């Protein structure tokens, strides 16, 4: 038996796969939910009860926080008189924490950990393994740590409880809480799902002009294929010369030229503003 | 034994993949190529000798011009003189036939025919296909065909040939010479290729600003797979709230308001214009 775990928001979408992997863990875990439809969610799925606030923070160690980013703050304040110094608090994103959201509490360990979900290039042998997108399934995952207070011991029980809850496991990553929110909503959501969308954009339009639509699909799905490949040095390769003109072009053509001031303080705390 | 099909370009980057799996086929192929470098890979890769023009044109039924785009229609107008009505002038690009490059002889057969390349989400069993970017090797690629001028029945013919240089085949439609322009350069080069730049660009900005290069990539290349997968209907699944929030301010943050004019036909007509 290891250390005491008390999952909140256990019913939620994270919270359900993360009592999944707990299982199989010799973590001791309580768990907390608040909906009917959670707590049947984790009665039905995995046979599991939940407990009250005071029975999951009796003689815990680590309160992990699988509730929506608007309200953490709000949760937290509620239990942390609760938590004894040294007790560590984990979200499972950076942006509450960013927005300096969690209590002012000197003597607690705060520390987040998000998955970077199974990478698009992989060779994950198992067929079933390269059905899992989201990854915590069967397909390896990397992820990304921060300690934000509390001694440098800390990072390691944090680390491995990520590990579980994240597994199977890639590689594993120390960053700064600064850094998690470069990664998101900056590189992932406001540049990655944004471009993705407009790539989306882009493939009904060719749709909407006559292109059949599932050619459209196709072509744009094999294009990413080749072009990413080469892009991220997943093989060795280069543009040909018409490719590289039209990047050319289409640098100017297609983007705001100070696009990339996204990654600026100001930007990235204003998209964080935004989701907290 | 089947058509003739007279292959030049036979020694360079697509000559020597369609030289490939020409050999697997009962097409009868005579195979010309100018550079010793080309003649060499020939020669040693797949123990074919070349022979000349003359030679290879006798009785053809499809000359394929591997050759590069921007000289096309040099090329055929070399050549043209030598073919008799009814032979098919196959290209693998959409771009030189657009631009009105082919010689005026409306007793030709015109055909145009380009792969989509291997899907980025596939569940393809065999490891080596898994690894197969490119396409015509192991892993199933979808082709997209023309028939500008000629005969309906053309059509067929055109299509078996393309079946068989892109082997192995996964969907095969027929387009028209305008939507393959709309497809490449606008949605593969254009849009594709560019904001695939503008996301690596965006993941190079995380990693000066101090993340780990190797987690910067993760992250990506993770955050691409769910969140393709989703905007693609790979999945069934909706973006979250928070994301959602990032393309609502990403898109005007981002892009040109005016970005998706780009499949205007002046502007395709232009983007052709710089690579024939
Ligand atoms: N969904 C994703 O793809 C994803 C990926 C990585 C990280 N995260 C992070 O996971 C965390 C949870 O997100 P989610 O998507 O699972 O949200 P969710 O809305 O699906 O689940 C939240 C759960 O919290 C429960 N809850 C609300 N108030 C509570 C309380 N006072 N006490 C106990 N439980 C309470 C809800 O009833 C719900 O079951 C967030 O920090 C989010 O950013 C989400
Ligand atoms: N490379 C790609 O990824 C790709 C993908 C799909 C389609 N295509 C199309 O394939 C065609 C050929 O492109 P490539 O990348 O193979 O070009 P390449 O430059 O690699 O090869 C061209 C070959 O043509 C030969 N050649 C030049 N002049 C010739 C002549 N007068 N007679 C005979 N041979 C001659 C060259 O010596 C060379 O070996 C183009 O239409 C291109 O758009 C290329
Ligand atoms: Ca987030
Ligand atoms: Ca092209
Ligand atoms: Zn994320
Ligand atoms: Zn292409």
């Amino acid at each position: 038996m290891k250390e005491k775990i008390a999952l909140f928001g256990a019913g939620g979408k994270m919270g359900v796969r993360l009592a999944k992997n707990l299982l199989k863990s010799d973590y001791r875990v309580s768990h907390v939910e608040v909906s009917e439809v959670g707590k049947k969610r984790l009665k039905d799925e995995l046979g599991l009860e939940c407990v009250s606030t005071e029975a999951a923070l009796d003689n815990v160690d680590v309160v992990i926080l699988a509730v929506p980013d608007t309200i953490i703050g709000k949760i937290a304040a509620q239990i942390a008189p609760q938590l004894r110094p040294g007790t560590m608090v984990m979200t499972l994103d950076a942006a509450a924490p960013f927005a300096g959201h969690l209590p002012d509490r000197p003597d607690l360990t705060y520390f987040v950990a998000h998955p970077c979900h199974p990478l698009i290039f992989n060779d994950e042998t198992d067929p079933e393994a390269r059905r899992d997108y989201f990854g915590g399934g069967a397909a390896k995952q990397s992820i990304t740590s921060a300690l934000m207070q509390g001694p440098e011991e800390a990072f390691d029980l944090g680390e491995a409880v990520a590990k579980v809850i994240y597994a199977p496991i890639l590689r594993s990553y120390r960053l700064t809480v600064d850094q998690m929110a470069l990664l998101e909503p900056g590189l992932s959501e406001t540049i990655c799902a944004t471009l993705l969308q407009v790539m989306r954009e882009a493939m009904d339009e060719t749709v909407r002009r006559g292109v059949p639509k599932e050619a459209a699909r196709d072509f744009l799905l094999g294009h990413m294929n080749i072009l990413g490949a080469v892009i991220f040095n997943e093989i060795p390769g280069a543009f040909s010369d018409a490719c590289n003109k039209a990047i050319e072009f289409g640098k100017p053509r297609l983007m705001r030229d100070d696009w990339i001031k996204v990654f600026d303080r100001e930007e990235i705390a204003e998209s964080i503003r935004r989701i907290t």
